[PDB]
């Protein structure tokens, strides 16, 4: 699949957004997934002691993670769909350190969706969600093809 330039643009307005408060969008978005979808706080070592969101939003070490894997979206975002050489780490590391199933990555991407549609609804109309949705379908399909390559089926 492929985004329009246009597609593009209302992706990139609305992150600019982001931008401007990394640490609190990640952890709105964490706090989310979490609260949402327990089973994925299983898989954080480093965070599975957590019991309570006051918990969460105390943590500082899950607001330092959260900056750093909205830094890593942002950056494949940025490329606009060119991001083969962005995606080939993160793929190892999710698929063979961490093993992580694509089902977990729906998961966090319904829980972006649902914090920037909270925090910018002049910016995130019908139009620009539907932009989102599909950046992190391709996100997730590139994701799940090298997944394949790397021997990891989750
Ligand atoms: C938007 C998708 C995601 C991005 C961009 C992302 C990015 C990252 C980055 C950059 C790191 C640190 C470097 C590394 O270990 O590769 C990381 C670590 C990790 N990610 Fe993700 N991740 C994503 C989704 C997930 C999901 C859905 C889970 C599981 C629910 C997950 C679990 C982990 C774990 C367990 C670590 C290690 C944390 C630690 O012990 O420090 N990631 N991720």
């Amino acid at each position: 699949m492929v985004l329009s330039e246009g597609e593009w643009q209302l992706v990139l307005h609305v992150w600019a957004k982001v931008e401007a408060d990394v640490a609190g969008h990640g952890q709105d978005i964490f706090i989310r997934l979490f609260k949402s979808h327990p089973e994925t706080l299983e898989k954080f070592d480093r965070f599975k002691h957590l019991k309570t969101e006051a918990e969460m939003k105390a943590s500082e070490d899950l607001k330092k993670h959260g900056v750093t894997v909205l830094t890593a979206l942002g950056a494949i975002l940025k490329k606009k769909g060119h991001h083969e050489a962005e995606l080939k780490p993160l793929a190892q590391s999710h698929a063979t350190k961490h093993k992580i199933p694509i089902k977990y990555l729906e998961f966090i991407s319904e829980a972006i969706i649902h914090v920037l549609h909270s925090r910018h609804p002049g910016n995130f109309g019908a139009d620009a969600q539907g932009a989102m949705n599909k950046a992190l379908e391709l996100f997730r399909k590139d994701i799940a093809a090298k997944y394949k390559e790397l021997g990891y089926q989750g």
